[PDB]
């Protein structure tokens, strides 16, 4: 099925202000959709805000001001930190737009059609703050903000209330059976394996029915209505998941703007999502409810959900890094630091030591020595000679990368992808200083046409695999080495030998990234 590749970040809850979390879960659907988009596909990538529900309201609230402009603020302050940190994201929901609550109302009343929605109760606790039912075996005693003794999360160490309320409630614990074959027929639909574990565990252990609604009153009235009851109102996170429902039907202009929802999701040919970035917080919305819901409406239900290892929901100001550091360095330390785990060191040392022993003296002494003047003397791509056993050894981990590259990208895993363009870089700086290219100028200028040729098609095919983590750069790169717009992108040239001899370098000014100390 040739479709266009959908890959989504959470929509975040407006309650504070962007930080790291959402920054960085935005960039890794960032980053895969770039990829996607380098490798010739049509791309939709969705990002946003979560702007309902009792924790909204309470702190609007806080603030003083109506729920209304606080979301429509907080929202604005999303849009302009998405524009800064320099994202390709095709589309920013929020969910207070009417075609979302149209798509809402449509997919409630289908589940109720179904059988799958009855009038019912939940009596247990509630996390206002991650939106969340839980069991007692959840909970244990803590603290509140003030210091007096009430109960906490397991999961999140936020206060929890006892709620008693009469709810739709959605029959999930008919689904198991049907969520287990899923997940045995597609092991890598939860990623990674670990997590897809704690998923499968979780579910044979048996699944409750899911209070899908809530008294008005409770939520400040700040939600959707319930199609036929407007004394409930719709649980923020039907309402949240459903945004990628609704991003799936929206003609977008090319501003930005929706311009129109379609009836049917087939004519836009995103849904489902190839991807749904998340953090580990929300693994069971997504990877129990979800699909439960999918499966009860007959919709199709998503190839891959990617947990990773930091929280969604001692100051670290992503923008303020980048205007020290730069936007492509920060992107690259972020999805190089850590993989799907927490255990990672985010500080300025290792900032600096990355910047300067990766970005600096690996990648951009190469690109240096391969299009300086005292060693590239006709300022282009030489017509390689023939091909000794060690030139052979370096062209075939070039031939080899784009490959073990994709691989990784649509695990998806950019740590790897990353490393394994790295361990090329390095090789190819190996070469450099086994064969001398600066010496070769005198010695031996029909060596060195090969020598030079190998490095500058090493670094371009290098500099291709990394140009959805470093996109402004990967641009001057490729502008040093004259290399037409033609083959900025496309498999084609992920090929050994794309861009002919004879190739002229672009002009020199000059720094790619400057050391720091
Ligand atoms: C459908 S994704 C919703 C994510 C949720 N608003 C959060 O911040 O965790």
């Amino acid at each position: 099925v040739e479709k266009v590749f959908f890959v989504t970040s959470p929509i975040y809850y407006v309650n504070a202000a962007p930080h790291i979390g959402h920054v960085y879960s935005t960039l890794i659907t960032d980053v895969i959709g770039r990829y996607h988009r380098v490798k010739g596909e049509r791309v939709f990538a969705l990002t946003g805000t979560d702007e309902h529900g009792q924790k909204v309201a309470e702190a609007a609230k806080q603030k003083q001001v109506s729920p209304y402009d606080f979301t429509t603020a907080v929202a604005g302050e999303f849009k302009k930190c998405f524009e800064q940190m320099d994202y390709s994201i095709d589309y920013f929901i929020r969910t207070t737009n009417e075609q979302h609550k149209a798509v809402v109302k449509e997919l409630w009343t289908k589940l109720e059609q179904k059988g799958d929605i009855y009038l019912g109760r939940y009596e247990g606790w509630y996390s206002i703050s991650d939106e969340s039912f839980l069991t007692p075996q959840n909970i244990t005693d803590g603290v509140d903000k003030d210091g007096n003794p009430c109960k906490v999360s397991l999961e999140s160490g936020h206060v929890v209330t006892w709620v008693s309320e009469e709810n739709y409630m959605f029959r999930l614990s008919a689904f198991r059976e049907r969520l287990l074959e899923w997940y045995h027929a597609n092991p890598g639909c939860i990623v990674p394996e670990f997590r897809r574990r704690e998923v499968i565990r979780a579910v044979e252990k048996g699944l409750p029915d899911l209070s899908v609604s809530r008294a008005r009153a409770t939520l400040h009235n700040w939600a959707i209505p319930v199609p036929g009851n407007p004394d409930h109102c719709v649980y923020v996170w039907l309402d949240a998941l459903t945004n990628y429902l609704t991003g799936s039907r929206l003609r977008v202009d090319e501003s930005g703007k929706e311009v129109s929802l379609v009836d049917d999701f087939n004519e836009l040919e995103r849904f489902p999502a190839d991807v749904h970035v998340i953090g580990k917080d929300i693994l069971k919305f997504h990877a129990i409810y979800w699909p439960a819901f999918l499966l009860s409406a007959g919709l199709p239900l998503p190839k891959k959900i990617v947990a990773h290892g930091w929280w969604t929901k001692n100051v670290f100001d992503p923008v303020e890094k980048a205007e020290e550091f730069g936007y492509d360095a920060l992107k690259y330390f972020l999805l190089r630091e850590s993989g799907f785990s927490d255990d990672g060191d985010y500080s300025d040392k290792n900032m600096i030591a990355r910047l300067n022993g990766e970005l600096a003296d690996t990648l951009g002494n190469l690109v240096m020595r391969c299009t300086s003047a005292k060693i590239n003397v006709n300022g282009e791509w030489p017509s390689p000679a023939a091909y000794t056993e060690e030139d052979e050894s370096l062209i075939q981990l070039i031939k080899d990368l784009p490959g073990t590259a994709d691989h990784y990208y649509l695990i998806p895993d950019i740590q790897k992808a990353i490393i394994a363009v790295f361990d090329v870089l390095r090789a190819i700086n190996a070469y450099v200083t086994d064969m001398a290219p600066w010496k070769l100028v005198k010695t031996d200028p029909e060596r060195l046409r090969t020598v030079l040729y190998i490095t500058l098609e090493g670094v371009r095919v290098t500099t291709l695999l990394l140009s959805p983590i470093l996109p402004r750069k990967s641009v001057v790169i490729f502008d040093m080495l004259g290399v037409p717009e033609v083959h900025r992108k496309g498999i084609e040239n992920f090929e050994f030998g794309a861009v002919p001899p004879g190739t002229r370098l672009g002009p020199a000014v000059e720094v790619l990234f400057s050391k720091r100390s």
